Parts: C-alpha cells; structure tokens; sequence
C-alpha cells in the first residue's frame, strides 16, 4: 500500500565490546537535508553479520525502505 | 543464501528535533543475551514514517533478518 523512501549515508564504523568481550562494528547512518545531516539508523553487528550483509563502508549511499510491517536497508542500486 | 536473525526488543521511544526543528521518534531496539541487553539497532524516524511501518511500542519483540544486500526489521509473528 503505503511506502517511504530514505536516502542514508554511512558516516562512521566503530569497534566496541559488549560485557561478554563480544566485538560489535557500530555503524551510523545518516540523512543529508537542507546542508546538513541527521541520524537515521545506527546498527551494531557482529564481524559475521557484516560478512553476511555484503560491503557496507564508509561513504556509501543506503535506501532505507518503511512499508507497512517491514523496514528494508540494501545498498544502493 | 546466507542468513542471520536477530531476536530484538524495543526498550526506548524518545522524542527528539533536528535543527530544521523537525521531529523523529529516536527508537532503541536492543537484543537479550546471557541476563543482560546490547544496542542492535536505534531507528530515528518522524510521525509519518512510523505510521506507514505500524505498531512499534516498547516492549514489543522486533525480528532483524540479515541477508546477502538485505537487512529487515519486521513485528514477531
């Protein structure tokens, strides 16, 4: 039915360790606006689940897709 | 073909303004190992984008599908 459409840019990856010493990449994703930008979606994943996602580095374009029960992060096409 | 689930939980909604003066709700989804929680995900989205993805309250249980170019985040089933 309804959909939204959200243009992200990765601004940052950061090593941090959970109590367990568990490594996370905490991965920040922003909007350009205006030239500013705001946060969009911050991720915390693991080195496996990166792997799994695909490339996700710094500088890269992400579509942020909201429909009605799922919300979908790919890169861009 | 790869694929990793994570079981989430949203902990926090806040209320928050860019400086455009625009509001989003800054949610927390965070997931339960052991028994303690760790960031998994903070979406940053305005009244409108909620409404289209539906209910996301505190407390409810959120899935985060990793595939190959693909993270979604649906209600539990």
């Amino acid at each position: 039915s309804h959909m939204s459409l959200i243009r992200g840019v990765v601004v940052s990856k950061q090593l941090v360790y959970d109590p367990t010493g568990t490594k996370y990449v905490k991965i920040d994703v922003v909007e350009e606006k205006e030239k500013i930008t705001v946060p969009r979606i911050t991720l915390w994943l693991t080195e496996e689940e990166e792997e799994v996602f695909g490339d996700i580095d710094v500088g890269d374009v992400i579509e942020i897709n909201i429909e009605n029960g799922a919300i979908t992060i790919k890169p861009e096409s």
